[PDB]
């Protein structure tokens, strides 16, 4: 029973990071416009296609094109993949997330990737970076973080510097906790539900 | 900027490790009693003094006493301390936990032990370990989630581990262990981690 087992991360792909961006909302939610959102968008898109990600992002979709594009993603195969990223950029009261239109509740979409529901995942690190001015897990193998200005925010400035400079030697987990350092010196948080040691090697 | 930074844990003393034990309580809360929470008191207390900590255990406290309790120990000095560790083993219904005859919520627990209110614990490692049928309070917070007769599974595989690699492994790479060793029976813990640094248990001096 080995301590310093890592995940198998030597299949095909990297997997899929699925950028969810949100920038203006449907009038009547009065929700202010989020500036720089979108320069945070494209700071994690560099870092993640250089870790060998698959990056697709979607910007201001509405709750039923959302909730339509995560259960395609969550229901496509990634047998051959290592690992899936998904990120959420907008507003969240409680333990929801807003669409343009509407809130959604975030267990609603982290499920859609339970072992019962997507069985290409099972054993594999699920990631959810979640940016929003609550919930744990969904269950084994996922991994939270949360965030708790026209160039970006400070979380995603320090998580996206980090990921450039150690991203492809360290273990996740020790570079999220390197990111908490950071913020703290200008506090974010990630749990884990993690089995093994996760690092992003360059893949052949 | 060191990546591999650890916290500093060369003081005179380890600290203290606060242990909130919940066996029975108030009748009219009908909460059913914990059986063998006493064996994972034991347990973490064993563990924990191996580590070096100053064990003190409360049994069955009502609110009133808890709070008391928990006020004092974060108005002591810990200035010549690495850390602090406090356990609720107890029922939570929410963001609370039971003490004998009450709810308490977790967060005004917690607070008390933020830099604006426990000066002597700034930048050190602040650990709480919830078995319980909340995000982390500030920077230096881990919160520790289990999410018979012997025992329950989170704590014996927990304090399976601390004896094991305690002395020697991260702290976090040790909880993500326990992870694993509960996902094997045949639910599934959590930690959350505010820490800046590693957290490392080294035999002391």
């Amino acid at each position: 029973f080995d301590p310093a087992e890592k995940y198998k991360m030597d299949h095909r792909r990297r997997g899929i990071a699925l950028i969810f961006n949100h920038e203006r909302f449907f009038w009547h939610l009065t929700l202010p416009e989020r500036r720089g959102t979108c320069a945070d968008r494209d700071n994690l898109t560099r870092r993640f296609s250089d870790l060998g990600f698959e990056v697709k992002c979607f910007n201001d979709l509405k709750a039923e094109e959302l909730l339509l594009k995560i259960h395609e993603v969550s229901t496509v195969s990634h047998a051959d993949a290592d690992c899936f990223v998904c990120v959420f950029l907008s507003h969240g009261e409680g333990n929801h997330i807003y669409a343009y239109d509407a809130k959604i509740e975030i267990q609603t979409l982290t499920g859609l990737f339970k072992g019962d529901k997507c069985h290409s995942l099972v054993g594999k690190p699920k990631i959810f970076i979640i940016q929003a001015c609550y919930t744990l897990p969904a269950g084994a193998d996922f991994l939270m973080c949360y965030s708790v200005t026209v160039n970006g925010s400070w979380y995603i400035q320090d998580l996206c510097e980090m990921l450039g400079k150690y991203g492809s030697s360290l273990e996740f987990t020790e570079l999220l906790t390197l990111v908490n350092r950071k913020v703290e010196q200008r506090v974010p948080c990630f749990a884990s539900m993690l089995t093994k040691k996760l690092h992003f090697f360059p893949k052949s």
